[PDB]
């Protein structure tokens, strides 16, 4: 069932830094899947891993609070405590961060197509109105809610970058149609 | 009369980061305190401790000077090497910070009662006038002198977010109840 | 059904190192197993795991193949490796050590039993005749097969001691009475 | 043709940091250059890492994408990247910097003949059109495109003392005359 | 009562590793003694602190159990595993190491006055047979239960050497007679 | 004539970090004085050093550039490149740091004396104009030339405070009155 | 012609330390091969590479002396040294090892084909006579001049675990079939 | 006098590891001498000094007390503890190493010319009798006393490749006719 390696799995161990795959591999394995084998939710998993870790690092010292990345017990935890003290309305999802200077959490999505298909499709689901939404794809384009994106052009910028680059070195090593076809 | 381990004890050491841990042990023998025995005593010096560091953190580079967390002989020396300097009035109690862009020394209070009472509590004692007060509890509220709360609303919102979660955590054993009757 | 906490899970966290700790759970979470959940399996492969880890470390430099302490696919790559050099029989169950000085495999066992009946029981799983066996307790007693106890008396002695020292700390803790029956 | 040891190698490797110099060596030897034979042009490349990150260091947090420094084909998949996502022109030469604040490639050169010269020599290659470039000399003087000099004047003003420094060190040992020579 | 520095204390924090200081202050704090007054107290303490380390570094690998510099109840539950699993009369005081290797405690002094007479001094108080004393001097002498020296001669030599150093910076700073006197 | 050990030489080393103890030394030891003799110019040099790092600490990323604590041969180096590039004129006498905000050098003294008297003494000597003057006492008072003082208060504050730190556990020790009479 | 990436380039990052495929990269450079582009012989100069070490391991402190894994001119200096203080015999060839205890150079060899067969062709070409000779494979075989393997049966054993293991993973991937018929 | 920089001193910081290089500078400097200008005379103390660590190196773990390398004022603090520790008679100069398995002194020294020279120059000068002599050539020769070269062949065989390894590299410099010249 599960193999002594992939090509996806070699490509993302030399691509994503060793706290990122860590990371990837206890989120995954929390929910009952196998890196090793499902290759390509591996590589989304590293990707959306990273992407939050950037934005986080775009704002100010004390602007976020990162809820991706930690166990799904500990991460209500801090939901619980951002509620409890700001009075937020509790999400019926786990969102990625939550930005202190504007009072919202924030749900943060990567696609391999339209940042328009996503968005609808993460807006549907949410249903917390007070949750701020904000979708990369990797073309370049993005789209967040009220067109309020938070961070300024730069931090955002260098997102987009590192996401091309990322579909680069997968289509070099000819992975990227099957990862594209995987969302 | 001092045991081998306690269930206290044993929270407080993966809760809080072990240089807090370490001073809190220190300052708790410093005053005859044991950890081992003392262990509600305990989680509050640690929870005290990484408040002050926290709040310290909030300001800028060269804007406060910790007095928490030394020596009590070496907290005296900077407090009168402070007031030496700036010509500020000695306090009567040591203080937990000394401000440099407001040249006043402050109190940091945690409470697991109501904020109203703890900061009558803390006032009655000091009397030094210039001594800034600034009480938080595990609720999310918070209480400032002149409603002067010094640091911005980001920077003491994760200090409230970081209280309700210690909460949560000595509630998941069962632990907060006797905490809360400690105080 | 996974809580924020148990009085097991912070021990363990306290009493092995964190690599100790952070192997166990990937191997835990390998099996479909929660340390949040399954606190006594989690003590006992932290104890299992640190077992071993002190014993490839009372051979010499180049004595000991680890096994244990290895994802299972790497873990059988190499037992492949060591059977097809060496020529020695493949087990048919997963071993926790290779030594080269004896060209043997090794399985080594914690009980908090004697060590008489779990000796018996792992020796009727086995079945791989070359397999070695090496079982511990948390008593103070070993029993190896033919006799043959591998390490010297002193690096056995200090396992031994390791061992009872977990027990008291489980049981300052009123944790060992649950532990020994889970076995 | 390649000897053990050569003046100007040695003050190199005792002049930049030790980074500095093991990217020049995979840089030069990335084309078909010898560090212990080009010794004059191992000194340059150096020389100009040194201002690149040193430049980079002068902007904002995210403010620049370092170009070089990088394996070739990396560094054209940053480039493919950037352009991909801003839509800026695909410069026809690999250039050293990007500048999301501005939104434009930058070219830096360090000359040790006049800084009016070197321009209009690396001026007449680029055809670029969108590509910024900034002009240092050993002397002192700084030369960009609109005279728009992109950082502030103390970030450039450390720059140039690092060069004059680099030209005394070069001079008192006697080397600095067979530097200026090789450009 | 404790003042901010004395000479002793000065020279004790130059003298000895800051590991071996950090050991002794937790450790006289445990028993109501302030190295801050207790200044010759501080210096014997750290000594007979260094001794114990070097004494366990001269053995094999896993020689010796270390018991002094652990908190006086985590010294009781090792002395505790070994008797229970060795076998050994369990000491009436807490000895400074168990030697693997002879199946035996050692108890360790090091003395400003004739080995003669600390060593009936510490065998009248133990009385518990099984336990080893090995007695050093700031002479070089060196007195142990039958003449049984458990370590070669240059391990024990390198200690005297240490002990005769120290010796000598504290007369220089006019600090020895006074210490001497302490004993 | 050089000792072993004296009550300033171990206050010093017990008092700076030990980067700052390691340049006095070889700076003292570039102008023929020894710190093991010289014990209250190896206090003033220390001193010295550690206002000067503080100073430099105050401002912007890139605003100083630091001539203290370098070879007496490597500080004129960077003073000829300073000069050479900016143009300003180059001092009579070395100076302590190089403002780039306000492109001008920086004399820093520190006095047991009144500012007033020593800030006379330091600009009788330089006459080199451009060089700016700030003295710093043991007592709290600055004084700078055109009553420029470069930094903000807060920077300028903290400095203050370490300077009657160290005037204070210079007496604790009684070595203050012999230290105020060497200047 | 060289490209972004390739199954084997990200293979052999994933399976030797980064140590190991920093040194095949620049000893690849150093004779104008492409790591990127001749993937086969960068997995095999990473295979050589680890098994030097892993030889050099198995000695004694300061059995012998590292000649791979240097630059070329520098191996030539240290070859030169050996040869002119030992008075052996200049190798024509760069070996690998110089063993001080049996006063031999040695040359070490890994093979895809039988030992048998690699053995005479490196045999062949040295003509050196007091250089030995010791060939491992990929499937557990080894060869040694005079039958004097040099090291123990343990230090040899591992080294051809290490092999094995590298070839399933080789295998693992589908990269073993062009591995084997690169050589 | 003291210039910017010399090609001896240049290679000498790129020879010798800078833990040497510090210890011959703060040793230079003690007894009066520049680095900078006295280049050959730092050429030799870094050999020297790199001489002694690799000889002390060679025994067991506690076999040598190293008396070079240290404060000139500290290293006779260690002799007088041998001295009077093990009873051996006072040098009436510093020598290199104490010898605790064989008891006695050494010294080492580095010549440029005949061993049998250097030996006997160094004789005429100790007359303590019980100092142990060992000279080193960068030839390839050795000399002690006795002919008790206390340590194994090996060890002594890699000091001789070091010491003719930086006489090739003095040499490709054109650097060593004038280190010759100097002794
Ligand atoms: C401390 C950590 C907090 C964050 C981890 C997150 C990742 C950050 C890593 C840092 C180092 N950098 C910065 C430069 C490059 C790098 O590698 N990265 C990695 C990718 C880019 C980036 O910025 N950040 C951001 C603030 C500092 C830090 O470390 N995380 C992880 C999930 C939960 C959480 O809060 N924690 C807290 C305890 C557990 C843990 O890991
Ligand atoms: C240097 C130190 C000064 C402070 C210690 C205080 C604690 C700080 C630790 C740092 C690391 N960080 C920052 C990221 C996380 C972390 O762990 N923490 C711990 C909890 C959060 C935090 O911000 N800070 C703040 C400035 C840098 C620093 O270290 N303290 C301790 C008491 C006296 C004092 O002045 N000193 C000076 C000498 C003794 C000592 O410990
Ligand atoms: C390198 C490692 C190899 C071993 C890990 C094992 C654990 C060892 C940790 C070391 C550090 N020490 C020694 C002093 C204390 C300590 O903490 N411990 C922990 C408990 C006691 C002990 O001796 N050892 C033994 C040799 C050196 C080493 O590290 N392991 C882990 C499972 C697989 C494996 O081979 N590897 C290889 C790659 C992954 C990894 O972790
Ligand atoms: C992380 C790195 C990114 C940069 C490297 C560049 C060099 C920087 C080094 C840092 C440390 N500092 C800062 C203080 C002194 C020092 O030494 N220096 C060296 C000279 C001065 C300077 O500021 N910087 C700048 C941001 C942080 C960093 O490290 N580079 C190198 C080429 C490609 C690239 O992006 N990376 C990314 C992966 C490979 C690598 O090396
Ligand atoms: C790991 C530690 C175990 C020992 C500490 C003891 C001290 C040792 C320190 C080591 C580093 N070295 C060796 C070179 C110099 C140095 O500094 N020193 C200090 C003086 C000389 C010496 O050899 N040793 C010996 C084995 C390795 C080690 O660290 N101790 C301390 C008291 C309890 C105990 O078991 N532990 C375990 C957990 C807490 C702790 O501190
Ligand atoms: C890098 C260094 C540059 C500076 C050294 C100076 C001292 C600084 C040390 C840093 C670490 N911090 C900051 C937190 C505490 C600490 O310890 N300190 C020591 C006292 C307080 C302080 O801020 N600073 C300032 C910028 C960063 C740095 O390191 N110096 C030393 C003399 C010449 C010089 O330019 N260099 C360059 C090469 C040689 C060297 O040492
Ligand atoms: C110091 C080094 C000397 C050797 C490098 C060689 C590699 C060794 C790395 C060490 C760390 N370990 C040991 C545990 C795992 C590890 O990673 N490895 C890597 C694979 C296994 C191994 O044992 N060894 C052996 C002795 C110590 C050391 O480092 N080399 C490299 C080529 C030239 C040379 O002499 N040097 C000297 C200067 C340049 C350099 O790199
Ligand atoms: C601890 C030190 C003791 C010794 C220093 C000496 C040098 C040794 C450095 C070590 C690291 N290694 C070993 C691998 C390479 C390396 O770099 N080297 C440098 C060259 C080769 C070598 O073996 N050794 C030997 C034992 C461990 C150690 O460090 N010294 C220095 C002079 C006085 C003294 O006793 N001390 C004690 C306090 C001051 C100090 O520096
Ligand atoms: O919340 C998320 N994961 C919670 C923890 C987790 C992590 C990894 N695997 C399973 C669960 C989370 N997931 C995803 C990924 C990528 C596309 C859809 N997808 C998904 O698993 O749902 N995209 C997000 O934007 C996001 O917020
Ligand atoms: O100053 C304080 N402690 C000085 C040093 C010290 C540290 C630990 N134990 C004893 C003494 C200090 N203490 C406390 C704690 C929590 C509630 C009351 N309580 C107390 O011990 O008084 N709350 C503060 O706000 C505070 O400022
Ligand atoms: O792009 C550049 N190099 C790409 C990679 C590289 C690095 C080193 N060697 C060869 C190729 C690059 N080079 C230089 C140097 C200095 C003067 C002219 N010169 C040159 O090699 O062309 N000056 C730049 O300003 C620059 O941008
Ligand atoms: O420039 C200075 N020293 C250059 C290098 C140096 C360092 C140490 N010792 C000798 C030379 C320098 N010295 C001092 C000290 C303190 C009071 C007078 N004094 C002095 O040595 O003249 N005060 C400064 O303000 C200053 O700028
Ligand atoms: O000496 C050797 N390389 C010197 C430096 C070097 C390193 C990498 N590429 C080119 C040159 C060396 N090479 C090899 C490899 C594997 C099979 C044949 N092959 C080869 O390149 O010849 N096998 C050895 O056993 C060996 O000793
Ligand atoms: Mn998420
Ligand atoms: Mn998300
Ligand atoms: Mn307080
Ligand atoms: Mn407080
Ligand atoms: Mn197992
Ligand atoms: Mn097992
Ligand atoms: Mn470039
Ligand atoms: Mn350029
Ligand atoms: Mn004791
Ligand atoms: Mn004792
Ligand atoms: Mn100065
Ligand atoms: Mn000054
Ligand atoms: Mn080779
Ligand atoms: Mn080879
Ligand atoms: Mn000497
Ligand atoms: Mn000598």
């Amino acid at each position: 069932l599960v193999p002594r390696g992939s090509h996806m799995e070699d490509f993302v161990r030399q691509c994503f830094n060793p706290m990122i795959v860590e990371l990837a591999e206890k989120a995954m394995k929390e929910y009952g899947e196998d890196p090793k084998i499902e290759t390509n939710k591996f590589a989304a998993t590293c990707t959306h891993l990273e992407v939050c870790f950037m934005y986080s690092d775009g704002g100010s010292k004390h602007r976020f609070e990162i809820i991706e990345g930690r166990d799904r017990i500990m991460a209500w935890t801090v939901v619980n405590s951002i509620c409890n003290t700001t009075g937020v309305e509790k999400p019926k999802f786990l969102p990625d961060l939550y930005d202190y200077k504007e009072n919202r959490f924030i749900e943060i999505g990567v696609t391999r197509r339209e940042v328009h298909i996503y968005y609808l499709e993460k807006a549907n689901k949410i249903k917390s109105e007070k949750t701020h939404i904000h979708i990369f794809s990797f073309t370049g384009e993005e789209m967040a809610t009220k067109a309020d994106y938070t961070l300024d052009e730069e931090s955002r910028a260098r997102i987009k970058t590192r996401l091309f680059t990322i579909r680069q070195e997968m289509a070099s090593r000819s992975l990227w149609d099957s990862f594209r076809q995987s969302e």
